[PDB]
DNA sequence: AAAAAGACTTGGAAAAATTTTT
DNA sequence: AAAAATTTTTCCAAGTCTTTTT
């Protein structure tokens, strides 16, 4: 029988668990060497590469078809990192990447892909059965009286970094994660997981103030990557329920907050004027609270608080509309945001004052960062941060649009059209793009449907119109939103 | 403070598995 | 059979906000 964690007494703040036991992470499949017939060339002559160098060479060979393997930054980074993985004998022969011929390696990898879909019933069924025994042995964990699923237990294989957009580190080598890089987290009364034969873990800790099971440091950015519980668990779902509850508490406080920031545009001090114009953008246009990145780590992308002077172009009268602000920046994942939006009279006058005596490279809202904006938002409502406005706007627009687009006389397949049409409006507001059915050509429903929309709004909609939840939510989503699907009436109001 | 770390939050695109069209 | 159009898993990062160092 399935566990209804939502009927339980809410888990206390501070300590995340009392008990934790798991079988550790599943390491990336080992490197299968190149056979004798698959040769590498340098200056037209054959050259057998050492195992370490040959492994790095394969990553490039597999990506050879893409246009990014011809870029300055990619090639510079790849070659620099391939030098480290070479022997002193190889370092003296291989001076540049351009005299290297990977074409034969590339052909073998295409040949293996063509040979992988031609497998028998003893190969196609066997590998899918060894994946199932792996899913049941390492894909589950015990955390406080119950067996819950683990998210991504299979650690990512080594390769070359690409990232999203115009990334400075594209082409850098993602190293193979070893047991000696793993920090295991579990309880003192639990059976500490066994490392692969011949190896030992980096650390075995017992921190109950955190929710992760396994952690390590990746080399590209230096940040800690984690292995946590799947979305269907108590620890993730309760936090997901609390996120929506916070957005619901902002609903009965928004009119009071909107009136306050409208008055703040007139204030004597500029520290308050900028804070209010930035909050106006976050409320109206659902922008992300733009944190400050370190120059040269990730692609140059901004958000609301990190907006520069060059990202906006002021127009008093354009297209027959008053006070137009033309936004043109790259948001998260290098997705372009473009909107010609008519603002209030005081907001336009304020933006003119913020763009004065400044160069294009300078920050628009100086004397303001994400911490100052969130410190103020905490003084208005408890637990309020800038991303709560995005959750609020997305969820309320779905509720509003579902009421507006669903009609009583329509059939079940036609009602699904209306749900997806309401979901479309949420994706346009949140700027969730999908690169090139005529409507949803450039729009992506996935991100909002799972991160942004209180699932109870959908469960309420479904029980009202007689649409079974399986027509809206698939197998995996139904498990993530189980709390909502069980506990929720037709009368749910955000 | 205020930089740096740490711990959460937020798929779409490319491939492979099928299914349908020629 | 053989190819094309769909469906569906496999591949791969980047923000937000909190907590620690410097
Ligand atoms: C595409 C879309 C995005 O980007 C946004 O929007 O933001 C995303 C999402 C949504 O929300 C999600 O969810 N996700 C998850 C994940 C991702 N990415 C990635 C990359 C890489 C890797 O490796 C991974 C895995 N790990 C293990 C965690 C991932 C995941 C995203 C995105």
């Amino acid at each position: 029988a399935a566990w209804k964690w939502w009927e339980e007494e809410r888990y206390p703040e501070g300590i995340k668990w009392k008990f934790l036991e798991h079988k550790g992470p599943v390491f990336a499949p080992p490197y299968e060497p190149l056979p004798e017939n698959v040769k590498f060339y340098y200056d037209g002559k054959v050259m057998k590469l050492s195992p370490k160098a040959e492994e790095v060479a394969t990553f490039f060979a597999k990506m050879l078809d893409h246009e990014y393997t011809t870029k300055e930054i990619f090639r510079k980074n790849f070659f620099k990192d391939w030098r480290k993985e070479m022997t002193n004998e190889e370092k003296n022969i291989i001076t540049n990447l351009s005299k290297c011929d990977f074409t034969q390696m590339s052909q073998y990898f295409k040949a293996q892909t063509e040979a992988r879909k031609q497998m028998s019933k003893e190969e196609k069924l066997k590998i899918k059965e060894e994946n199932e025994k792996l899913l049941k042995e390492y894909g589950f964990c015990i955390m406080d009286n119950h067996k819950e699923r683990i998210a991504n237990f299979k650690i990512e294989p080594p390769g070359l970094s690409r990232g999203r957009g115009n990334h400075p580190k594209m082409g850098m080598l993602k190293r193979r994660i070893m047991p000696e890089d793993i920090i295991i987290n579990c309880s003192k009364d639990a059976k500490v997981p066994s490392p692969p034969p011949g190896h030992k873990w980096k650390e075995v800790r017992h921190d109950n103030k955190v929710t992760w099971l396994v952690s390590w440091t990746e080399n590209i950015q230096g940040s800690i990557k984690y292995i946590m519980l799947n979305p269907s668990s108590r620890i993730k779902g309760e936090k997901d329920w609390q996120k929506y509850e916070t957005a619901r508490r902002l609903k009965k406080c928004v009119d009071k907050i909107r009136n306050q920031y409208r008055e703040d545009w007139k204030s004597k001090e500029m520290k308050v004027r900028q804070r209010a114009v930035a909050l106006y953008f976050i409320d109206k246009l659902a922008l992300r609270a733009g944190n400050e990145k370190e120059e040269g780590e990730t692609a140059d992308t901004v958000g609301c608080c990190s907006l520069r002077v060059e990202h906006i172009n002021l127009h008093p009268e354009l297209d027959g509309q008053e006070y137009v602000v033309e936004f043109d920046f790259l948001g998260k994942d290098s997705i372009r945001y473009y909107n010609k939006v008519p603002v209030e009279k005081r907001v336009f006058k304020n933006l003119q004052l913020f763009m004065e005596n400044k160069q294009p490279e300078d920050d628009l809202f100086d004397r303001l960062n994400t911490g100052i904006l969130n410190k103020h938002l905490q003084d208005l409502m408890e637990g309020l941060t800038a991303k709560v406005f995005r959750t609020y706007n997305a969820s309320i627009t779905l509720q509003q649009q579902l009421k507006e687009l669903t009609a009583p006389d329509e059939n079940i397949p036609a009602k699904i059209l209306s749900y997806n049409r309401a979901n479309r409006a949420v994706a346009i507001l949140c700027n969730h793009q999908q690169a090139p059915r005529e409507e949803n050509k450039q729009i992506a429903l996935g991100t909002s449907k799972l991160n942004y929309l209180d699932p109870r709004i959908t469960v309420a909609w479904c029980k009202k119109w007689g649409v079974p939840i399986e027509k809206i939510y698939n197998k995996t989503q139904r498990e993530k939103f189980a709390w909502a699907i069980d506990m929720a009436d037709e009368d749910y109001e955000f």
